[PDB]
């Protein structure tokens, strides 16, 4: 059913999606950001990640970056020569090392420009490579994703400190999904295609089905109403997260956290390429509860007989 709640969806989706305004300030960012890599450094190369780059990005957006550069070179003398350009060119934040990983983070520009960069995370490429081409395979993705981030936001069940879920575990939820839960499947496991070529990378196999063109499109003619109300339905009624992970590592979607050696693991959501990272590991206890909760209120309130049914309580901060 569901047509006017994707009318809906639709609407709210253009009002909280990045402006071509803003898309064009990121970018314009990055150039710059380019330049100042250049001046310490002629070999490196500055990569854009994550939601800016996938085309998931709600309105105020972050920024996710990583430098490219040889192995060979120590990655926290270059790292700390392109903070120290950074804060010359006029940027203000902060250089840190978290274990071997030198991080910089910053946070202003002389109101708020908020952008991270790592050094050598040669993966996070991959994980964008792949969710940029699952929003190119089936254009319901992107309005999906951004829908449930909102709402997510919206219901403080976004806080990866505070014992709730990150938007990159979200979007692997929305993923797994539509791979392995709705029948038909909206998309393909392209990191099980029979075509998939191995590729590894910091010992960790990043290959999948690339060869975008020449897939199917889906077989799934759910508007984006049905599937919202589906991703909220199997989450709050189907899944059991004492028992099972959110994986992409099985033709059937089914494993346990037994297998997987994850008795911390509240919630369990395997990377699909660093599978040894549990996505969901920031999720505490009662932090748990209360995304189960906002799942089910989101399933009872589409499913609601009511008239007028007050489709915009799903964004209403709880
Ligand atoms: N919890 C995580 N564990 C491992 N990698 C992560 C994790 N969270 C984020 N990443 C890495 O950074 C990339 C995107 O991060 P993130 O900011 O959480 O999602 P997003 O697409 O930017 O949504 P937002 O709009 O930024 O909230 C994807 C992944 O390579
Ligand atoms: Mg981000």
């Amino acid at each position: 059913s569901h047509k006017e709640f994707t009318k809906f969806c639709y609407e709210v989706y253009n009002e909280i999606k990045i402006s071509d305004k803003e898309f064009k300030e990121k970018r314009a960012a990055l150039d710059t950001l380019r330049l100042c890599l250049k001046r310490i450094s002629p070999d490196a190369e500055l990569v854009a990640f994550g939601s800016l780059e996938s085309g998931l990005a709600l309105k105020n957006s972050d920024m996710d970056l990583c430098v490219l550069m040889d192995s060979r070179v120590q990655s926290d003398t270059i790292a700390l020569q392109f903070y120290e350009e950074l804060i010359a060119e006029g940027f203000e934040g902060k250089f840190l090392q978290r274990a071997r990983i030198p991080i910089i983070k910053l946070t202003s520009d002389t109101a708020s420009f908020q952008c991270d960069i790592g050094f050598n995370n040669r993966l996070a490429i991959h994980n964008t490579l792949l969710l940029s081409s699952y929003t190119k395979l089936d254009a319901r993705l992107k309005p999906m994703v951004l829908l449930v981030k909102h709402w997510a936001k919206r219901k403080q069940i976004n806080s990866p400190y505070f014992g709730t879920l990150s938007s990159y575990g979200y979007v692997l939820m929305v993923l797994y999904y539509l791979i392995h839960v709705i029948k038909p499947p909206v998309f393909p496991n392209l990191l099980l295609s029979p075509l998939k070529q191995e590729k590894i990378v910091d010992g960790f196999d990043v290959g999948f089905d690339d060869k975008l063109e020449d897939i199917p499109p889906s077989q799934n003619y759910s508007s984006l109403g049905s599937l919202l109300h589906g991703f909220f339905r199997f989450y709050a009624y189907k899944f059991e997260p004492r028992e099972k992970v959110v994986t992409f590592r099985r033709p059937d979607g089914y494993l346990t956290k037994q297998e997987k050696g994850w008795t911390r693991y509240i919630l369990a959501i395997e990377d699909p390429f660093e599978i040894s990272h549990n996505v969901g590991r920031t999720v505490s206890s009662s932090g748990l509860y209360r995304i189960r909760g906002e799942f089910m209120a989101a399933s009872r309130l589409l499913n609601s007989r009511s008239y007028p049914i007050p489709y915009d309580s799903l964004f209403e901060e709880a």
